[PDB]
């Protein structure tokens, strides 16, 4: 069994998983000290609500919500919008790139504890656990990146759980997280290697899936063209088109890598940690959301010649097999 | 008439002896409820705090100003309970310190400007209990995002007659760009205390803007690593200037005339999370009294410097009440 937001469910009920995606990427205590930042808490709600069910309809049943503490993960919120979608949520410890002092400041030990206390004993007061440990660099790893990702080796070898990575990938960050992992005994497979399509790079990907890491293209709709007179969006979302991103994946497949990767949207239904109209933007170029993976991407690979049990493969057999939690050490 | 606490508005009078500048818990945004076992746990952070509060309230402390924002993790439910339990008047606050996450960080004036409003206004969170004061933070030049911050409390004062006290580098002289930052809002200097001000031994600073009509925050008196001089980080956050010599700067500028300007507090928690790990045994080992330092070591040590106990009530007492009341 995997632990979800509404408790443990069996592997094979996950089926069709969106393994990198948030219901609100914000910041801690954010959405409950400033709630009309996103229109109010109900309109969050209903939106992500509205947006689940587009992904159920076209085949979804998991999503992973890789919001960590400092991403403003309110798993009450998940709960909620979980319960009404009737679409699992895995939820996640880990620190991204905002951590506070208070976190900041902690020893890998210290860390350590943290996350397994959100994957042992439960988020907050809640009860839930999670079922993935989210870490980030942005390049070179800080010191304090460091102890992050030491910590989330630590916690995954005493839980089974997974972790999964926010990279710059155009940087080749993986392959120093990868090192960091070893380091701490982590075997390659329980690690995605994130935001790993923002980068045209195959030769880095293909080294690390040799390795047996997973590759996550996770941000498949992630693009600015026609956007091109907005700064913003066009840093965030880059100049590249989904269907380079998505061709990631099928030259993936076609090296023989198929059991390596993992595909998401990287999506979400409120945005507080960048500019104030950006969910507005994201919204106007994909309106399918969190959808876009199977009403877009997968029409598009088929005609490719990628077969329809490959992409069942990609979509319920990997995430499966990523999420199911391993022996404790 | 009515200054906002934590368990709904009071009158200026009930407020009695006011301490300024205190924190139940020095935290962050959401750790409190995320990793209450860092404090043992949330109830034994509760019953700490409820003593220390008692022990002040014994002393003559009827009300405290917690000036924890929301990115000092302002748990306004946790202020709720202990000021019940203590029946101990609880100020809280809004504004943002020195850890703003993205999500405030990315804000504009007029966005901060609606957030420090809707926690004066409406309520903190979903709990309905207003902000009574506003709090900003510089350390050293104000970074353009805390220029955002400055203005934005100055235009929320305005609006709302509530006051503003900061966060400063005091050897720095922080307070006099604060000072022309909020001028430049058209904020009246009565409506501001610049905070951390006792850090500080330079007299001509405080006299200069005390004689503008700022309030003075002479608000770390027990701050102090004297005879922790082998650990580091205690003396790179306390300091090693003396109790005594923080509290003779009150005399100072009780003597120069200042005596209406002036506002005395601890900068005292029960709980911190923000700094090194040990900081708060550390803290209390040298400061048992806490909270109740001011009323059980600084006003004797004053009274015997020849202060007259009406001056000291009308610091303690008068000086915040005028200073909280609404404008
Ligand atoms: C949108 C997404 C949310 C946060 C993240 O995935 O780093 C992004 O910025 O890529
Ligand atoms: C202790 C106190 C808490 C936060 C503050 O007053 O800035 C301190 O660090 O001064
Ligand atoms: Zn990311
Ligand atoms: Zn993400
Ligand atoms: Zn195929
Ligand atoms: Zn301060
Ligand atoms: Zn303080």
């Amino acid at each position: 069994r995997i632990n979800t937001v509404r408790g443990p469910i069996t592997i094979s009920e996950a089926g069709f998983t969106l393994t990198h995606e948030h219901i609100c990427g914000s910041s801690a205590g954010f959405l409950r000290a400033w709630p009309e930042f996103f229109g109010s808490r109900a309109a969050l709600v209903e939106k992500a609500v509205r947006g689940l069910r587009r992904a159920r309809a076209a085949g979804v049943r998991t999503i992973v919500d890789v919001s960590t503490f400092d991403i403003g993960r309110d798993v009450s919120l998940l709960a909620e919008v979980s319960r009404a979608a009737d679409v699992h949520i895995v939820a996640a410890t880990g620190l991204w790139e905002d951590p506070p002092l208070s976190m900041r400041l902690r020893s890998v030990e210290e860390l350590t504890q943290f996350f397994l206390r959100e994957i042992q004993y439960g988020i907050e007061d809640t009860g839930i656990r999670a079922g993935i440990i989210k870490v980030a660099t942005n390049g070179k790893a800080t010191p304090f990146q460091e102890l992050v990702l030491r910590a989330a080796a630590r916690a995954s070898l005493a839980t089974g759980v997974p972790v999964t990575t926010h990279t710059a990938a155009s940087q080749r960050d993986g392959e120093q997280q990868a090192a960091i992992f070893e380091s701490e005994g982590l075997s390659p497979s329980r690690v995605c290697i994130g935001h790993s399509d923002d980068t045209d790079d195959l030769s880095y990907l293909t080294a690390l899936a040799a390795r047996g890491y997973l590759i996550g293209l996770d941000g498949i709709p992630h693009s600015a063209i026609g956007l091109e007179d907005n700064a913003s969006a066009s840093a965030l979302l880059g100049n590249r088109s989904w269907q380079t991103r998505a061709l990631l994946i099928k030259a993936l497949i076609d090296q023989g890598y198929m059991k390596q990767i993992l595909v998401s949207n990287d999506w979400l239904f409120g945005f507080s940690s960048y500019v104030t109209n950006i969910m507005d933007v994201m919204d106007s170029v994909n309106p399918d959301g969190m959808a876009f993976i199977p009403l877009r991407v997968i029409p598009f690979l088929r005609e490719k010649g990628v077969s329809q049990e490959t992409l069942a493969g990609i979509t319920v057999t990997n995430p499966a097999r990523f999420l199911s939690p391993t022996l404790r050490a």
